[PDB]
C-alpha cells in the first residue's frame, strides 16, 4: 500500500533538505536524497531544485537525461492538479 | 543599522510561514508577510514560493511586475554566493 501518492505543492516544499529532498520533474515527484551523492553535477546543483519543480533547471542543463529510468526506484508519485486542468 | 543582510539558503528556508514569509526573486530577498493581504493573486499563490526562490514562479505568471519598487520596504537583503561565482 502507499507506493505512489498525490503530492501537493505544500507537501513537496516540506522536502527541501539534503537528507529529505523531493523534486518534481514534468509532474513526476522523486525522492532524490539517495541520488545526492551520485549526481554528476554535484549536490549543490541538485539542491537548487529541492522541494520544488525542477523541470526548468533540468531542461537548461541536460534535457535528455533519462531521469524516469534512473530514478524509478525513488518515484514518490505525481503532482496534484487543479480540476480546471481537465477542461 | 541591520537593514540589509546576507541571506543563506538555510536562513531563507526557515521563513516559510504566512506570518514570517521570505521569498527570493532574482537574488533579492523580501519578507512578503505584510503584502499577503494585498497580493492580487491571493495568499495561497504567494505561499507557493514561501521560504524559497520564487523567481521561476514569478516569471511564469507576471514577469514584468515591478516587485523591486512595490516591495522596497520589505527588502531583507541578498542571497549569499560562493566565492567561485566571482571568477
Ligand atoms: C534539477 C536540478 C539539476 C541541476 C541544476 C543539475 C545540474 C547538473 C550539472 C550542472 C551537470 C553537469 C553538466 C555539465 O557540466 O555539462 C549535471 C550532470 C548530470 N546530471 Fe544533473 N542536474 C539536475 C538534476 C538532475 C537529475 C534529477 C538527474 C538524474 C535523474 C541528473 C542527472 C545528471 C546526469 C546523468 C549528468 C551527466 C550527463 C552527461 O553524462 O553528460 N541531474 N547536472
Ligand atoms: C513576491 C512578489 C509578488 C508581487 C509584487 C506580485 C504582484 C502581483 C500583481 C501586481 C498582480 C496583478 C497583475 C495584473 O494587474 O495583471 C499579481 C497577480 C497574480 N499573482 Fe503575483 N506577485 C508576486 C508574487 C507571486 C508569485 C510567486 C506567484 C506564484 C507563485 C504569484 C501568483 C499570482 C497569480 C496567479 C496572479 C493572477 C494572475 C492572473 O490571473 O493572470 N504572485 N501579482
Amino acid at each position: 500500500k502507499g507506493r505512489l501518492i498525490e503530492v501537493t505543492e505544500e507537501e513537496l516544499k516540506k522536502h527541501n533538505k539534503k537528507d529529505d529532498c523531493w523534486i518534481c520533474i514534468r509532474g513526476f515527484v522523486y525522492n532524490v536524497s539517495p541520488y545526492m551523492e551520485y549526481h554528476p553535477g554535484g549536490e549543490d546543483e541538485l539542491m537548487r531544485a529541492a522541494g520544488s519543480d525542477g523541470t526548468e533547471l533540468f531542461d537548461q542543463v541536460h534535457r535528455w537525461v533519462n531521469y524516469e529510468s534512473m530514478l524509478k526506484e525513488c518515484l514518490v508519485g505525481r503532482m496534484a492538479i487543479k480540476p480546471a486542468v481537465l477542461k
